[PDB]
């Protein structure tokens, strides 16, 4: 029963390709949250969670962090485009910026009352959203791997941060993890850390099943308990 | 509202005075669930939980680990009676069970759906009494200085854990947190580790005002939400 419908937005160089949803039978502003897909780009896994926080009532906009709303199938065409942003931050936060700012552009969206949520690298994309100064009420990252620490980033963490996070998970390892826990811990952010035993990469994501490679597998009660603890911050802030 | 009773209990060596909550309204067994409170003995924060957890429809009994009811306020004293129950794990375990034995004495238990809880001390009193092999569901432990694994107790865990936990805490640090939570992988014990940023031991106790120690400090977030973290996971397990 969700309304749900494609948005273009950004300045041309290539658009990118997102899709927005909210539930058509509420009325006035509301909460807003980007849906920030995996690396590979937005895939049904990132749009069903959109129309998840349809349902709770928020306005969804799931992003295109590629452009042309292009979804790579394979590491060695990936790899290109996803070390490109790794070694371009600011020409990832300036993609992260672009659906912050398609979503601000709806009539329904409450500007004070913005969240984010990330998969894998779209955490990631998140926590780079929030170390640029953006205006992000909440944040919560799905089994992310987060990126290190910059100087210039201090203090312009504004929101509370939930991260969420397979104890077992190779691409997010202790040292690097405890790098940008002591950024937050410096900056006195209120930030959280739910980490779940026996649990690694990608775990929200039915489709990381015993075909994949060690190290991504998906988990149910992680993928439930991950969830619920986001719902439970954003009924917090947008409060 | 909730029906609220001493209680007396033991089998010998020492006799304890506990509380029983629970809601009289509702009809036929419910989960029980064990509340253990801080060092200092069995007071009025303790009492308080388990009065919460009777009102979600659990049959509560805070514990007294002291014997008589007895609650210390000086560090003088109270510092041995805790560091003699640390130095022998099986007379801490034989009080914790006895607390067991009279929480599955009552009418209304479902010997099937048994939880524990507790703050501090209560909380390290939570994973002793399942590293014995006590049939715990579930336990939480919130801001809880937890003691080292021992080789006997492998694989004795058969009940969900989650460790609220402040990162400040210095009560409980890195290296010997990390110990436990090797323990608990090696056994494949379905755990969670929820830490706070910029928070310390006593988070759960108002009583922890600015009068207190360094390190030792109320957190109301950190409170909220361990408690709802808390509640999910007996929903779990409790379905």
């Amino acid at each position: 029963a969700m309304r749900k419908q494609k948005i273009e937005y950004g300045n041309g160089p290539t658009q990118f390709h997102g899709w927005l949803i909210r539930d058509d039978s509420l009325d006035g502003v509301r909460p807003g949250v980007l849906v920030f897909p995996e690396a590979y780009g937005l895939n049904e896994h990132a749009i069903e969670r959109a129309e998840r926080l349809a349902q709770l009532g928020y306005v969804a906009l799931a992003a295109d962090m590629h452009g042309g709303g292009v979804v790579y199938s394979d590491t060695a065409t990936l790899g290109p485009a996803i070390r490109s942003l790794f070694g371009d931050r600011a020409e990832w936060r300036a993609r992260a910026q672009a659906a912050l700012d398609a979503l601000l552009a709806q009539p329904q969206v409450d500007r004070d009352r913005v969240a984010a949520i990330g998969f894998c690298f779209g955490g990631a994309t998140c926590l780079e959203l929030a170390r640029s100064g953006a205006p992000l009420s909440a944040l919560v990252t799905f089994h992310a791997g987060l990126q290190p620490p910059l100087e210039a980033d201090a203090g312009r963490i504004t929101g509370k941060v939930l991260i969420c996070h397979g104890a077992e998970d190779p691409l997010m390892k202790p040292e690097a993890l405890n790098a940008v826990l002591a950024e937050l811990s410096r900056d006195r952010v209120d930030w959280q850390l739910l980490s779940f035993g026996g649990v690694a990469h990608s775990f929200t994501n039915p489709d990381a099943d015993a075909r994949g490679a060690p190290g991504f597998a998906y988990n149910a009660n992680a993928d439930r308990r991950s969830w619920a603890a986001m719902q439970g911050l954003f009924a917090e802030v947008f409060a």
